[PDB]
RNA sequence: UUUUUUUUUUUUUUUUUUUUUUUUUUUUUUUUUUU
């Protein structure tokens, strides 16, 4: 009848501080947790799913996220490995549930290893290492892909931390512009705003503690005991000031 | 046989202004219809309506207007939830039919706890109170959104309403250059003509009783027993003068 | 066989003047004749169909040509009656065959209580009569339409004539900028182009005498006695030229 | 085995100069042939060929190449005629298979009678005869269609054959602008890479014999015995150069 | 799930299995093998007739099979049809696994390069047109399969020589065939098809002593390894004309 | 990334058409995988 008093009454009903709280954790945006990964890999492969990693890992650093695109274009031998792998794991592409595994959130999630690869992988990646070096004095290699950002410690002193962020952009903003042909035209800035938000949420993640990222990146040769850069670090983070 | 005639003879009746008038009225645009949404909440909801509308507040609130975009990146028992209230509510997204049910609609309507709802949900906002808090000194958080302007009493006197209309203009112009990406390079009077329309609409509109209204803006302590604006509000009034 | 002798037999058969000319008449562009949309409005209106059409003039000057898209954003009372007209009537949208109707025809057929109807429906047109007035001084409401153009006589004289199409050019500017965005950025002589073939083909139209088409004209206030037109309609002429 | 062995000796086979060529002539482009044209009117009318095939001249000369979107607004004796045409003859619109009849083919394949039948209709024409007249002193009606081009005698000597390609070129400049409106704003050059391309072709055709083209002419009054151009087509070789 | 992560970084990188699934994962789009591999799996003993068909058809034609075949004659659309039938040809840039007009000309580069000499006329950009351009231009060089016909293997400046003068086509050619190239600069158009050029010239079908005597064969080279003049001119006219 | 296959009697626009906006707009958060 009245639907004027149905709205008072409504609003008159007092608002429960712990029950709208309790609501929004529900109702929260389910981030890219790679605890997730790891726990769908071992649902699907079980014993197999560190050897099948591995195989994935170079898939993704070298072809891309797309698994039934790239499987058109292989060898006899390479395209019936990954049909597999597409079964098996229940491989899907672009962006989709968290209860789904994609390459790119393999790759993302196994960062230790995928860092490592790029040093083999360096002239078969989008953007390539004598390209790299072209831009900054010997780049490192294990910059070289978006899963390095899951790496970086982010205890790590406010200058030191800014200039391995700052050399590890320069890839970012040349990889972003190779992979999405719209950003080549557009400025650093714009490319920026793309990758900076994914990139600092892998930093400041729960996953991988602080004192193991510090030991992953001396490990690499980027930092020394204390968290002082390399000096090619230093050159990209300068290379990267001065690049658009 | 005459089609001539036909046209000149029925071109010769009077035009009748009052029959006319009430032709406008009944054809007439009806967007949003607040007296329709609780009709609606009632016709699928019934008895759950009311506790189901304050789990669609909070979802409006935080998340947003596009329901199964949400879906997919959210939690196990929230994306089950949800899905629920798309299937029983018949929910859509964006601007649908006057017979539609929307989450930007649900909010807009049962506005009285959505606004109350904001002092909760400050921070899970799409601009959060302290950013808010930052342009102008500690804003009003009832007007942290724009189902607000269906709060707002037009009977309020000149100087009075228009510093209430020009302190949540401030929130709808830092919202709506969130929310849009292309309105963040346009200009303060560009992103204004985008919602003043809707905004004014609620104002005038006939929910709500200009009694009713008057006291919910007491009631957040917005208002004082006269109709003057609290110091919090006049200083948003004068910040959205100066800001751009 | 010889397809050679045939093509040459054919062309060596004489012309015939007459023959080639009744073709062309039975084969011409059979565009908008206000004679059908009468004997078509009988056709399924009968007795109903001079209270029917009131409604569907009101029902395209203030909302427009779309009846199932304008169906969903109206009152219950409104929804209802719309529906019953694009039963009764196959009322369609856009330009449709000859033998169909569409609310822009019927106004256009009507075009002499379509001009009428203005002066009441002057602040619920695309062009209120207050954004027409402060373009050209006091412009005259009937013309704010497409349809008047059916109403101007080409007997006129050469001047008064062209003061006239002027004058309405001025709306149809306006008019067409606001329906159509992608006229909102080209310039007047891109926008002239589109809505004079239509306007000039309604002036030339057999459809209403060149002396009762005057006497509608004088009955508006447009022209007086011998022909001359208003103050109103010749400050709106040199508005027309000045604007962009 | 080895696939290296199997490419070099099918390469090393010596290539035929006379089977090569007796390939590119059966894989040549084709489109339009004026003999199957005059064999499908056959084929569908038998009889009634000659009297359908003078009505087909009309519908491409003043309305297109379209039937079925003709057909919607036209007359009630005239939509029953080309209804029945599109059904009997199984035209089709734009440029489709060689086996396939369109309203252009037909006008095209017995151009001789077109030409004759373009002084009657010279105002019905898409670019008129008094258009013309202003451009060029008298403009001959023969050469105001596409269709003329299959007309023009390659036997004809030197520049007496290029003056009808300098006059011919005058209509469809103006013609190609009419119909496609893209082609409005762009230079004379690249009008010429879209209609003297598909023209030459047209000259140079094996259809109508050196003997009889040059009889066509003198029937009209263009060119005499010999090649020498009209007192109208000689003032009109010089408007094509001039225009641009 | 982080000790499980960590303890999966740790494990020693193995360069040679990596590697190895590299070169299984690899691009590959072509192998040239798989195309004859395919002819012989289609046409058994008719694949060398057929294929010859198909040069022609390719070189004047198109890639676009089923566009081509529309406005053709009687004798040809049957003979088309039945081969995008027989071989399941297609058009553009498909699966490693299918056939198309490009691909068979490429694939079998060597009577393709030998066919231009007498389809000189009948190609998208005439002979007549590239002797405007440079003084007698090569027959051979003539289409973008010849990439597949140029050794690497030859001395510094005569392969750059080879290479511009091969170049001076695949400008003009990608000109005709793609429109939206035409207003483009000669950079533009270069880095499209330097790309396909240097992957053909540096692929391992061919051996580079029969690449070599091919080029010999069709006189481009001396030899040593010297181009003929009409190629050193092309080379000097690519880098002139834009 | 041996990709790009254009073209050649094609192309047939207008002629009472064109009907926008209004509790709207709901962006980011390991996304983007191009040749």
């Amino acid at each position: 009848d009245n639907y004027q008093e149905l709205a008072i009454q409504f609003a008159a009903q007092a608002v429960d501080r712990n029950e709208i709280e309790q609501w929004v954790r529900e109702f929260a945006y389910q981030g890219f947790d790679a605890r997730r990964v790891i726990e769908l890999l071992k649902q699907y492969g079980g014993a197999d799913w560190e050897k099948d990693a591995k195989k994935m890992i170079v898939l993704a650093l070298t072809r891309g996220n797309k698994p039934r695109r790239m499987m058109m274009k292989m060898s006899k031998e390479g395209k019936a490995t990954v049909e597999a792998l597409i079964n098996k794991y229940k491989l899907k592409e672009g962006n989709p549930s968290r209860d789904e595994l994609t390459l790119s959130r393999v790759a993302a999630a196994l960062a230790g290893r995928t860092c490592q690869a790029l040093v083999v992988l360096s002239e078969w990646l989008p953007v390539t290492g004598t390209t790299m070096d072209g831009l900054s004095p010997a780049y490192p290699r294990h910059m070289m892909h978006p899963s390095f950002a899951g790496m970086v410690d982010p205890s790590l002193p406010g200058d030191y931390l800014r200039a391995i962020l700052d050399a590890h952009s320069l890839y970012l903003l040349q990889f972003s512009r190779v992979i999405n042909p719209n950003l080549r035209g557009r400025t650093k800035e714009e490319v920026a705003a793309t990758f900076t938000q994914p990139m600092n949420a892998a930093v400041n993640s729960n996953f991988i503690s602080h004192e193991k990222r510090r030991e992953f990146l001396k490990a690499f040769g980027l930092v020394d005991s204390n968290g002082k850069p390399s000096a090619a670090v230093m050159a990209a983070a300068q290379a990267y000031k001065t690049a658009a």
